[PDB]
DNA sequence: GGTGGCGTCTTCA
DNA sequence: TGAAGACGCCACC
């Protein structure tokens, strides 16, 4: 169908804020996106790469220390207001 | 061949 | 300057 109106940053923010602990491995970010935005179930390859590009670059998201193979990703708490504002559009 | 972290390159404002 | 994202690389298993 159409792409979501949301940037990848906001899509990731939705996935993480919706989670039980507030952090997810990227495989579960993908599952959130395909479950909530069925566009991604059939989207051309590459979108996963873009999600991970955003996670690494954006200081909005922080890589969490593995507790006891993918890392967990979490929100930068100082950037939640900004992400919340952008979501309200 | 898939996965995940991060990089390159272009477009645009 | 830099947001934004399409697309690439490569260590690792």
């Amino acid at each position: 169908m159409p792409k979501p109106i949301y940037s990848y940053s906001i899509l990731i923010f939705m996935a993480l804020k919706n989670s039980k602990t507030g952090s997810l491995p990227v495989s579960e970010i993908y599952n959130f996106m395909t479950e909530h935005f069925p566009y991604f179930k059939t989207a051309p390859d590459g979108w996963k790469n873009s999600v991970r590009h955003n996670l690494s670059l954006n200081k909005c998201f922080e890589k969490v220390e593995n507790k006891s193979k993918g890392c967990l990703w979490a929100l930068n708490p100082a950037k939640i207001d900004k992400m919340q504002e952008e979501l309200q559009k």
